[PDB]
C-alpha cells in the first residue's frame, strides 16, 4: 500500500492472536506496544521520546502481522501512550519513506 | 526520493535562515524544532508523547526547505531531544509510507 499522511497512520496489527490498532512511526527505532502478555523471558530497556524516558519489557522474535505482512521481531511492552510499529519491523515489511 | 529506514530518516533543512538536522517522523501530528528565533505571534502548546508532555510555542505560517522542497506550516519551537519533521509538513512534500 502507499499510506499518505494527512491522517495519523493507524493500521491493524495482529499479535498474541488479536487484533490492535497501531501507529506506522518513522520516528520510533522500535515497536512498543501497550500492556498485554507476550511468551518468553524479557529484558530490560529504556527508550526516550519527546517528555522524556520510560521503562519497557523487551521481548525477542515476537510473530506480529502488520497489514497483513508477516514480520518476527522485537516488540517493547510498556506505557506507551499508541501502539508504535517504530523501524526494526517497518523494515522486515519493506516499508520506505516517499516523496 | 526514496528513504529505507534502515536508520533514523534524518535530513537537512532551512528554517529561519538556519540550517539543521531533523528527523522525518510519520508519529508525529506537527513540527518541532529546538530553541531558536521565528517571525510573528506564537501561542503557548502542549505536547505529548513517549514520557509525557513538553510546552512548546507555536508559530504558524513558518517557511521551511526539506530536500529541496519549500512548504509552509506551523512550527512549534521548544526543548524537543530530536529536531522533528512531522505529518502536518510532511504531507506538504508529498510523503507517503510505501510497502
Ligand atoms: C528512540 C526510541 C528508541 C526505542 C524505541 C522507541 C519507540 C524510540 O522512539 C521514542 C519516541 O518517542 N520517538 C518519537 C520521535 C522522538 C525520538 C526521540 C526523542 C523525541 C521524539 C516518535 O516515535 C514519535 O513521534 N512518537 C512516539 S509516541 C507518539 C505519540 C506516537 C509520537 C509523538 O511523540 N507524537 C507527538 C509529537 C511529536 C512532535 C511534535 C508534535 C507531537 C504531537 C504528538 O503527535
Amino acid at each position: 500500500p502507499q499510506i499518505t499522511l494527512w491522517k495519523r497512520p493507524l493500521v491493524t496489527i495482529k499479535i498474541g492472536g488479536q487484533l490492535k490498532e497501531a501507529l506506522l512511526d518513522t520516528g520510533a527505532d522500535d515497536t512498543v506496544i501497550e500492556e498485554m502478555s507476550l511468551p518468553g523471558r524479557w529484558k530490560p530497556k529504556m527508550i526516550g521520546g519527546i517528555g522524556g524516558f520510560i521503562k519497557v519489557r523487551q521481548y525477542d522474535q515476537i510473530i506480529i502481522e502488520i497489514c497483513g505482512h508477516k514480520a518476527i521481531g522485537t516488540v517493547l511492552v510498556g506505557p506507551t501512550p499508541v501502539n508504535i510499529i517504530g523501524r526494526n519491523l517497518l523494515t522486515q515489511i519493506g516499508c520506505t519513506l516517499n516523496f
